[PDB]
């Protein structure tokens, strides 16, 4: 097992901008998920070598983590909040795909996902 390159956090070929919604996603949504007790497995790309997970990138082809999401928001990688929201969902979904119902990591992802959904219920309109 080697690790694949991490997801891009910059791209000259990809339209990007700042929005009010994206700023909230960084300052309020991301920051509250990042500081939760259960953030730690999701703060960086999965290191399948150091975690001894040789099948991780056999199963998961569109990997995502909050480290990547944070650097994207900070770099203004996104065109809109929906793209950023989709990266969160990919993150959660990957966890639920690779693992099983009730697994410790799954229960952590579910808890972060609940909090995420709450927080983005307060997302401004443009
Ligand atoms: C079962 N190991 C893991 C599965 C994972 O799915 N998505 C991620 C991210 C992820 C990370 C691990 N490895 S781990 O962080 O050391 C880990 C976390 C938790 Br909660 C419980 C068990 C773990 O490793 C046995
Ligand atoms: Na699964």
């Amino acid at each position: 097992g080697s690790n694949p390159p991490p997801p891009e956090t910059s791209n000259p070929n990809k339209p990007k901008r700042q929005t009010n919604q994206l700023q909230y996603l960084l300052r309020v949504v991301l920051k509250t998920l990042w500081k939760h007790q259960f953030a730690w497995p999701f703060q960086q790309p999965v290191d399948a070598v150091k975690l001894n997970l040789p099948d991780y990138y056999k199963i998961i082809k569109t990997p995502m983590d909050m480290g990547t999401i944070k650097k994207r928001l900070e770099n203004n990688y996104y065109w809109n909040a929906q793209e950023c929201i989709q990266d969160f969902n990919t993150m959660f979904t990957n966890c639920y795909i690779y693992n099983k119902p009730g697994d410790d990591i799954v229960l952590m992802a579910e808890a972060l996902e609940k909090l995420f959904l709450q927080k983005i219920n307060e997302l401004p309109t443009e």
